């Protein structure tokens, strides 16, 4: 049994830190959805601290704006700046998008070569919910394959760190094992194939 744990809107060189923190704590691996505007030279080092440590980036635009009615230039624009700057820092390029706001259009789909991810989503952009809130979501609504949608930045109180540690510790004690996307991918013998121009909310879709 597999899931993979997401994470959106960083990287921040504070808040960021508290999510890797548990992570290590628990030697889970994850998977960074990162926004392009706040890759640059103060987050390099948190950037690469995720290649460094197992985890895996991927591409959550260049910055906060929904992409469905943007033109194919602006798209191109934003998704290909981003994965220059990932490659800077992390040197490893993205296979996987997350459309901000999980907004789609068939436009998006035709511009971004990179397969588009969703996933179980908890509340945890709402700072009002707590980290047991938080947790619940997730727990609850698991199954093999899940990709769990957190955030690992958003305004505070952002009590998603603690969350994780009910979350990971009650998802093993179930026989969940947490993978990178790419090795959710692989380990259910499924292509990272980005022709495939549907939105992954598990593996298999
Ligand atoms: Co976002």
């Amino acid at each position: 049994k597999l899931v993979a744990l997401t994470f959106d809107d960083g990287p921040d060189n504070v808040l960021t830190a508290r999510v890797l923190d548990k992570l290590d704590k628990y030697n889970v691996k994850a998977t960074f959805m990162v926004v392009g505007q706040r890759v640059n030279d103060s987050t390099a080092a948190i950037i690469r601290r995720m290649v460094n440590s197992g985890h895996e980036i991927g591409n959550h635009s260049w910055s906060y704006s929904g992409m469905a009615n943007m033109s194919p230039d602006q798209i191109r624009k934003s998704i290909a700046d981003t994965n220059a700057v990932i490659q800077k820092y992390a040197g490893t390029t993205p296979k996987f998008f997350r459309p901000p706001n999980l907004e789609t259009s068939p436009t998006l789909f035709n511009n971004v070569d990179l397969v588009f991810v969703g996933g179980l989503t908890a509340n945890d952009w709402i700072p009002s919910t707590t980290a047991e809130q938080r947790a619940a979501a997730v727990i609850n609504g698991v199954r093999d394959g899940t990709i769990i949608l957190l955030h690992d930045v958003q305004p505070e109180p952002h009590p998603t760190p603690e969350a994780l540690d009910i979350i990971i510790p009650t998802l093993k004690s179930r026989g969940y094992e947490f993978v990178t996307l790419t090795e959710l991918f692989t380990l259910k013998g499924v292509p990272i194939d980005p022709s495939v121009k549907r939105m992954y909310n598990s593996v298999p879709l």
